[PDB]
Order: C-alpha cells, then structure tokens, then sequence
C-alpha cells in the first residue's frame, strides 16, 4: 500500500519515516525544494534523536521516498497531511491546511484515505471533507474517506512515543476512523481511541490546553513563593509525592510550536467563555516581563546604571536540547530589555547568537539571564564564571541554579528562598 | 510516649486512632461533650471505613482514651492539633486553632513536640510558635518544639492513605522536623519529606488548588463543549490517555470541606497574584447556576412555567456515597432556583431530603435535576421511573446520565453531543 505524507516538517518526517519502517512504501512531499534536497542525502534538516538512523535506513530499504513534485503523489492509497497550523494574527492560519487539502484533490482518487494529522479548531475536519467533495466531485464515506489523527509526541522522544502513546482519531465517518485505525496498527503500541472528528480536534486542543493552563498555575505559584519565602521548584517537587498532584514547572516562558497557539485555536470559534484559558495565556505571556523585573530589581542592588549595563543572555532556543527558537521566551526576553540596557549579548550551544562560547559572552557582562536550560549549564563552574564577570549578578528563569553561587547576587523566577 | 491529639473531626479521630495502634499511649480531646461520648462507646461519630473496628480495639487494649477535660492532657509528650481553619467571611478562620494553641499553652512541659495538622495559610505555624513562646515563657527549638504536619487523606480511604500517603513535615526549627518525622514513621510507610513550616503550608495549599484550578478548566472544557457538539466526559477519558495529561472532572460544583475555601487561604495574605487561582474559584462557584440555566431552559423547551414546575433533585450530599452536606453545591442549587419553582422536592440515600425515595420524589415531578453522583443513580431505569412523571425532564450535572434516556428532554453540563 503507498502512502503519501505531506508536510515534511519535525512531525511529519517522523511520521512518514516511521510508516516507511513499517512496511508501507512511503512518498514524502513538501513543497519546500531546499527541505527535499537535504533529506535525499540521508541527512534530516531537524534534530531529533535517531531521526538519521532511521531516515537512511528505510531509503536504503527504498521504502521511503521524498519529492517536491505533486504528480509523485499519484497513485497513493493514503494521503497524511502534517503541515503546520499557527496563528494569522488572533485567527487560526489554516492556508497551508488548505494548500494541502487542495494538493491532494489534485491527485485523489476513488478509494483514498486522507488523514490531517494537523492540530485543528473543531470543525475544520468536515469542512475539509466537504472542500475535497467540492473539488473533485465524490463523497465522503462512500468514494473516500477523511479521518483526524492528532499526533501526541514530545520533541525529542518522538519515535519512542510515536510507538508508545495511546492515540485518537476521529473520522468524519466510521469507515474513516477504522480504515485509519489498521493504518496506525502497523507501529503503534498503544491504544487506539476511535471517535467523530470534532472530538477529536477538541481532544487534542484540550491536551494541550490544559498543560499551558496548568504551567499558567505554576507560574502564579512561583509569584506567591517570592512572597512567602519558598523556593517555587522545592514545593512543587514536594506537591507532587502527592497521589492526586502534579503540578507543572514554572519559568520565563512558554515557547514551541504549540502551546504559544492551540489554547486559541480551541476558542476561534467560541461565542462564549469563562476566560480562564485566556487568562492563563496572559500569565504565561508576561513571565519574560517577570523576569525582566527580577533584572533590573538586581542591577539596582548593585547599583548599575541600566543605560551602561552589558547583559549576558544564555539560551535562546524555546526548551533546552533543541536549536529551535519558536516562539521562544528568551527571544522576547531581549525584545523587553534591549532598549533600557546598552547592550544584550547573547549565547545558545544550540543557536548561533552573539558570541559564540560562555566563557566570552559572559566576559565583562554586568549580569547573565539564564533563559533556556539547556544541559551545558547545568554543569557550569559560576565561580569561574564570575571572576571574569564586571558584576557577579545571575537572574535565573528555568531552575538552572540550585543552590546560588558564593559572592553573586541571585535572582530567581519562584526562589523566595533567596 | 503520650500524645494529645486536639479536635476529633475525620482527620483528628483517625490521626489519634493510627498513633494509638502504633505504640503510643493517645488521649484525644474535643470541647464538643457529646462527640467524647458517643467516642467512648459509640464508636466514631463519624462513618468512615475501619473506622469502628479500628476504634473499638484501641479503647478496649486501653492504648487511647478521649476526654473533654483539658486537665487530662497534662503529662503528654505529643500535642497534635487538628481543628478546621474554615473562612470566615473573605477571611481564614484561625479562632479555631488560636483556642487549641492556647489549651496546649496551659498544659503543655519543656521539651514537649506541638504539630499542627490544621491546614492554614503560610506563616501560621510561626507565629502560633511565637504564641506559644509568650504565654509560656519558653524557646522553640530549644524548651519545646513546634512543626506543621499537613494531611493528604481522602475520606473513605483514610486508614489507607494515613500509612502508605507520601507526606510533608516543615518545623520550625530542624530540630522539631526530625523529632516529627520519627513521631509518624512509627505509622507512615510512604516517604515523609521534611522541609521548614512555611514551605510544608504553601505546599499543602498548593496541592488542594491545583485540584481546585483544574476542575475550573474542566468546567471550561465542559462550557465549550456544549458549543462544539462535544460530550466533554467522553473527551477528557480520551484525552487523559495521554501521558501527560490528566484533566479533571467537571460538574455542577465544588464542595466539602477543603477545595472552597484552600485556595482563599492560599491568596489571604498575598499582597500580589497573577489571577488565574481566584477566577478559578469564581467559575467554580457558578456552576449551580450554570445547571439552573440548563434546567429553564428544559422547561422552556417542554413549554412549563417555571412558576408552575415541581423539580426534583436528586443527591444533597457534596460526593457521592457519603452524608455530608458541607458547602454542597445541591444545596447551593435549591437556593438558586427556590423562589423560581412551584416546589423543589429532594431525595438522597444517605441524608434524609424532603422525600425518601426515587419513587416518590419524581412522582408527578416535571424535572429531574441529579445534583449528586451516588451509586444508586447509576443503575436507574430512567425510561421506566418516567412513566410516573408530569414531564420527561432530566439535567445531569454529576455524568450520572452516559446515553440519554428515551423519550427524555435531556442536558447536561458539557454535553454538547445532545
Ligand atoms: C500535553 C502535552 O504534553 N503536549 C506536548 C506539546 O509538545 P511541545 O512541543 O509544545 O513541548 P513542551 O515540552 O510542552 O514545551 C513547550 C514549551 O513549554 C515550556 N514548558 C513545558 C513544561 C512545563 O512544565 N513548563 C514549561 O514552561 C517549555 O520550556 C517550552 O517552552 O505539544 C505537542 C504538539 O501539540 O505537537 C504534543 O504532542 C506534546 O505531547
Ligand atoms: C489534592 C487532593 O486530592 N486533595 C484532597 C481533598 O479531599 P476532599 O475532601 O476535598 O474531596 P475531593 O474528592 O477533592 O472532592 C471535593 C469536592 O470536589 C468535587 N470534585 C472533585 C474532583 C473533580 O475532579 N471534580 C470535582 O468536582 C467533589 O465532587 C467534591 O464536591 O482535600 C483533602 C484535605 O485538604 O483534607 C486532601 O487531603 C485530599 O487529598
């Protein structure tokens, strides 16, 4: 059977080399010609553990092929759409959906599967299945069939958990959803949870809903630590010894691909709210200005002039471990203070910034903002550090520094305890 | 060693019980005469399982003995308070504890152990230190001891979470933690994490909010799916089959005797927050008349007067399976719509409303409102019970109703699929 993944992004590569390794002769598809160029040489354009092991593997097998060219996708018996879906102002951009959508009408024929694996307001399922009966003239449930199958893996353990999670899909009708359910069978260990597409789409935006609402909480924790005199990250490790607790990590910010969006898209089309998603949102929005705060509370301890400060960014990638910068909180970060400090250097062992080491971003610099806790500074001699530093000020923003380094003034989004 | 344990409530009784059982001779006091009496021979005024074998075994080996005399407390080791912390108005009500913290006053030796079990706002357990310290002259951490032993049971499973619970002890001083800790090892066989007072408060605190928070997101969950066609229990199973996700279960309230009023303890005497907990509170709180909404606009549907209607709630209690009525939102839900309705009939199993039983309660009744999820509504036969009825009405507000009954005016909260 051939099937056709279009979107060739950090979920759909995955998604069409783990097909590919399952016994399914893959057709890859993104209309991004430099994307396709660098995945033919064996070598993926995103980092993701086993991701170049895997991708030759399966073009060695000539199981998974890749193309720019939509007349290669004629023929496929399953058409996958994995493209992304962000926002177009306060609106969900659903245009590289529906480039996709109308993609494959251009090849479909009689018999076909199509699946949107895209994170998606409630309804945009159906609205699609009746855009393709439009375009070619067919009806869903009788002469194709549309199903959503919402992914659930966390970058960075994507094909273990593309294996091991427990999965949705819900199809527009009942033949969608089992058609797809034997597809996914082929790897996935996990249950298999068939329903109607707007459950669905609402499913999965309440997945992620609830973990932005949830750091949200986290965050207004740390706020209240700062007042009581407790470290934030101690008392949410302790919370959750609790058999009904566990409560999510506080910082400066929420970034990625996906939480940045996808408690909006769940209230796109909502007449009516309580608003409490929209204000979690606003919480998680703000904690780059909290942090801010937390700076120049510091800097005017030391007695730094803010208009003479030199500020050491460490971290610009959204999490640590990753080169990706989406919707970062460090980036917005320096967007915050760039113009009230003289000058903001930055540093990423991930990402190229200002400089390219620690020990010369830091060189001189009046205080260090740790923005992404990335591995590298987990095991970083502060000490050291220090003694070539103008000012010994560390405003930390992901639970980096445990306990504060000696002679340095400390700052810490939650550690009341300081 | 002798223990004192003030205030015989579900957590007091069981906590004097537990330490009776466990090589400590207990003497447990309560100013209420009538609970001492009916403890000793009436075993527990209270209905929780083991709770009377349990209670029988340790009076009759002579282990635990309770009283009403302050006199008998005198020549004990231990004093281990837990009394409630209920608000008063908008604030926290410690006149409760203050009163046990100055009974301990007048008997309590040098180098005596005090606990405080109570769950109170942060910064409480020092300053009752201090009190004690005023009014007997001597020094914690030095003449005595005073720590915070916050409890995570939850009724019906007291005995069970008592011992295998991970639990939380912040002292006062380090002293009074480790002397703590070897206090309830004698019992505990979870893990028992020490930390300082107010970090041992914010974190019991932090615990029942997260609860609270999260069914306030359930709740939104539910509003939005009544917009989206959605069956909002049927997609938070679904969806908390994800690794990371565990949504809450949402309904027509919050009530017992910790989630309303904890996370008010929490914000009491916060000078600065973010929001996201106190709009909780206020979602959570409306949902009687959320359920109200639904019902009007059943009778609407069935074209009934609401002047005219005689509804019929089922469930007082503010859980399923249990008497209690504390802050329920059934009996928050009959003041709602009193003054609205010709008559408001009530039946539950376990407190006597103004019907006893299912049969009378809905006969000649135009709704049925199921304001509480006990057992015995789970088996009903919806279609036959409605034979008797003036209108086939029926409003869940606890997902006691899976499939709609046949013939029924149905709605629920967060069913959107109906
Ligand atoms: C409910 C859930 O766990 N959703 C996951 C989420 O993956 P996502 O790519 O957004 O990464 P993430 O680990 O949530 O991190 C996103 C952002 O949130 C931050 N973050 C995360 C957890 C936390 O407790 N606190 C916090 O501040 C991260 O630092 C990062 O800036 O979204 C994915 C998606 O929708 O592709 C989804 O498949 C994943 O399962
Ligand atoms: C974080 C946590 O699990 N806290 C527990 C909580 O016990 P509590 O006695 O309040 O009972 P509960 O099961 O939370 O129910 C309280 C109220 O909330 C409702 N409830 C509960 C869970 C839910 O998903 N949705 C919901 O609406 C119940 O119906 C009830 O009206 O408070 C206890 C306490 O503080 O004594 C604590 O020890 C327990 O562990």
């Amino acid at each position: 059977m051939r099937i056709a993944v279009l979107g060739l992004g950090y979920i759909g590569l995955p998604t069409a080399i783990m097909f590919a390794s399952s016994g399914y002769d893959v057709v890859g598809y993104d209309i991004r010609s430099e994307v396709i160029k660098k995945i033919n040489s064996g070598v993926a354009h995103i980092i993701e553990p086993e991701i170049d092991r895997r991708l030759k593997e399966v073009l060695s097998l000539g199981k998974l092929k890749v193309t720019d060219r939509v007349e290669d996708l004629k023929g496929s018996n399953v058409f996958i759409i994995c493209v992304q879906t962000p926002l177009s102002g306060d609106d969900p951009d659903l245009s590289y959906l529906e480039r996709a959508i109308r993609t494959v009408a251009e090849v479909m024929d009689r018999g076909a599967l199509v699946i949107i694996e895209s994170t998606i307001p409630p309804g945009t399922t159906e609205k699609m299945a009746r855009l393709l009966e439009n375009l070619t003239g067919l009806r869903e449930g009788v002469d194709f069939y549309v199903a959503h199958a919402p992914e659930r893996v966390m970058p960075g353990r994507i094909f273990k958990e593309l294996v091991y999670n427990s999965r949705i899909i819900g199809g527009v009708s009942e033949k969608a959803a089992n058609l797809a359910e034997k597809l996914y069978r082929s790897f996935v260990k996990g249950r298999i949870f068939l329903t109607n597409a707007t459950t669905a789409e609402m499913v999965k935006l309440m997945e992620n809903t609830f973990r932005d609402v949830n750091i949200a909480l986290a965050n207004e924790f740390a706020l209240l630590a700062h007042q009581y005199g407790v470290n934030v990250y101690e008392a949410i490790e302790l919370a959750n010894t609790h058999p009904r607790v566990k409560i999510h990590t506080p910082g400066i910010g929420v970034g990625g691909h996906c939480l940045p969006k996808d408690p909006y898209l769940l209230l796109s089309n909502a007449k009516e709210d309580f608003g409490l998603i929209r204000i979690a949102r606003r919480i998680n929005e703000r904690m780059p200005a909290f942090a801010a705060g937390l700076l120049f509370e510091a800097l005017e301890k030391a007695n730094i002039k803010p208009s003479e400060a030199i500020i050491a960014v460490l971290g610009l990638a959204y999490k640590g471990g990753t080169d990706d910068t989406r919707n970062s909180p460090a980036l917005k970060f320096v967007e915050i203070i760039r113009n009230s400090v003289k000058e903001v250097r930055t540093y990423d062992p991930y990402v190229r910034g200002t400089h390219d080491s620690l020990e010369k971003v830091v060189e001189g610099a009046d205080a260090i903002v740790i923005a992404t806790d990335h591995p590298e500074f987990k095991s970083v001699n502060w000490e050291s550090i220090g003694k070539s530093m103008r000012h010994k000020i560390i405003i930390d923003g992901r639970n980096i520094i445990k306990e504060p380094p000696v002679g340095f003034i400390f700052r810490g989004i939650g550690r009341g305890d300081v």
